[PDB]
This record gives structure tokens, sequence and C-alpha cells, in this order.
RNA sequence: GACGGAGCCAGCGAGCCUUGGCCGAGAGGUCUUGGUAAAAACUCCGUCGUGC
RNA sequence: UGGGCAUAUUCCA
């Protein structure tokens, strides 16, 4: 076949390259027949995978931001037993911004594999995060609830965190995987990482990715692109643009 | 002595290198990626108690 | 009439 063949250079590349043997993340790259329109919402939005995980709670660092008062928030979900260890770090900005100012924030995406914020506070986050956090790898903080439903017409209503909730989009997060919307031609998307898939779990991802990708309800948040892809290809960090379909 | 919170006062001022796509003869643009580089003090509240 | 938070207002003097 047209991928698989291709795949398994790439793993044989993998090992063979010392460029190559330091990334462990998979993307693809889509070139669509034209440009997608919009631009610059900065915020991933997530596909649902049907088939099999990519990554759980258990296994990587959590991190969570708010809005004043951050103590009231911090306490109830490591008061929790299913909560307790679905994070590492739990803070508010105005501590934020006092705590790890300038020189100290490369070691952040050292120290840290996923950030998480409020909503409402969502919005002025690469100015005390920092420029050089964007855009290496574009990974970039997610955007949760921290209850229900909380209208806001003409009267001022207070929230209370709900723990079950943060857990139940918490686990959504990381069995799936995400991507960016841009204004361009290409589209790259991670599906793929070594030493935890075989080569048809990445097909079905791939297919997958068409499948909601090219989701013709006009959806937002599904389907966006019109038109037909023109092709894809596929690097890790280094590698080359191997193609599979053209 | 640590750790973590919460409280709170001022004056001098505006008064950097990479991987790859798309278009373009080209000049170039347009993006996706990886690494490296850049008030304090104090007040109170709770946990622990000496290694060159 | 003058300040605060949200960004047919609301609270305060």
């Amino acid at each position: 076949g047209l991928a698989e063949k291709a795949l398994k250079a790439l793993i044989l590349q993998c090992e063979e390259n010392p460029s190559l043997k330091n990334d462990k993340d998979i993307h693809i790259i889509i070139n669509t027949g034209k440009k997608m329109g919009i631009n610059r919402d900065n915020i991933p939005r997530i596909i649902p995978l049907t088939k099999y995980k990519l990554f759980k709670p258990r296994d990587l660092n959590i991190l969570l931001i708010t809005k004043d008062p951050s103590a009231l928030y911090r306490e109830t979900l490591t008061k929790d037993e299913h909560t307790s260890e679905l994070f590492k770090e739990i803070i508010s900005v105005k501590n934020l911004r006092r705590r790890f100012k300038g020189s100290k924030l490369t070691q952040l995406y050292k120290d840290f594999d996923l950030v998480v914020a409020d909503y409402r506070v969502h919005h002025l986050l690469p100015e005390v995060l920092g420029s050089r956090f964007y855009h290496g790898s574009k990974k970039l903080p997610y955007m949760i609830r921290m209850s229900k439903e909380v209208k806001l017409k003409r009267q001022q209503m207070v929230e209370k965190c709900d723990p079950i909730y943060v857990r139940a989009q918490l686990r959504s997060i990381c069995k799936n995987t995400s991507y960016i919307p841009n204004n361009d031609n290409c589209l790259s998307v991670r599906v793929g990482y070594i030493q935890k898939h075989s080569i048809p779990e990445i097909l079905q991802n791939i297919q997958d990715t068409i499948n909601f990708l090219t989701d013709k309800s006009k959806r937002p948040q599904g389907g966006v692109i019109k038109g037909g892809i023109i092709s894809i290809f596929v690097k890790t960090s280094n590698s080359t643009s191997l193609p599979i379909y053209q």
C-alpha cells in the first residue's frame, strides 16, 4: 500500500539518524486546494478519535490557572480522591505573574506538557505566559469549564467547582488529539507517537482524520474546509514530507 | 530555617538560529514546526525540624 | 455629580 511502505522506512529512519532520535511526535501536513478562510482563534479544537488511546491523566502533568479566589477552588479538587491525582499545580494569574517572570520561563515547557485555564481568564495567556513558549511545537493551553452552566444576562452569579465534571472532560482530552485552525494552505496535526501504536492504528487515525476534517455538514468545529484536499505528507520533526495521497 | 497561602503602603516617567509544504520563471511572500537566548521588605495564618 | 467590577447596566458618596 501507499501509506505503510512509507511508514516502515520512516520508522527505520528514526533509529538511524540522531536528529530524528530525539523527537517522538508524528505529524501530518494537509495540502488543501485553497486557503481555509479564518485565522487567529489561538484556540485548539479536538477531534473525537474512535478506536484507541493516545494518553491518559495517569501518565503526564496537568496544570491549572483560574481567577480570584483561587484558594476557593484549589481545595475542592484535592479533597476528592477522583481528582487529587488528576493535576500537578493549581494557581491563578496573580500569583503566576510574580512567581516565574522572565528568565525562568524556559523551564516551563521543560517541566510541563499540558496546561489548562479557566474560560474567563484565557484571553491574556500569551502576555504573561511569554512569547518564547510559542510556537516551537505549537503546544498551547486548553480551555475547560469549572462547573455547569452560569448565565449572565442581568445578575452577577457565583459558581462552585464540580470535580466530576473536570474529571469528565479532563479524561476526554487525553484519549484524543486536536488541531489549530489557520488561514493558509498547509495544516499539521499530530496523529502518531512511536513505541505506542502499530501501523494500521495510524492508518485508522489518518482515515478518521479525513472523516472528521471533511465533515460536509458544515458544522462549527466539525468539517471546516471545503473543496477537497490535494495531498497528505508525513513528517515527525525533521524527516522529509513523505506523501501518502497525492 | 524551610514550605504554602492570605493581607498591604510609595516615589523619579507617557503628566536568535532550524524542518517542510503552497503560490510565484524569478525577486520574494505565505505558513507549519524544534532547540537555545531574556514593589521589595513587613503582618498574620497553617505543615517539617540541622548536610559538606 | 464622582469612583468599581462585567465589558433596557449594577453598587457605592
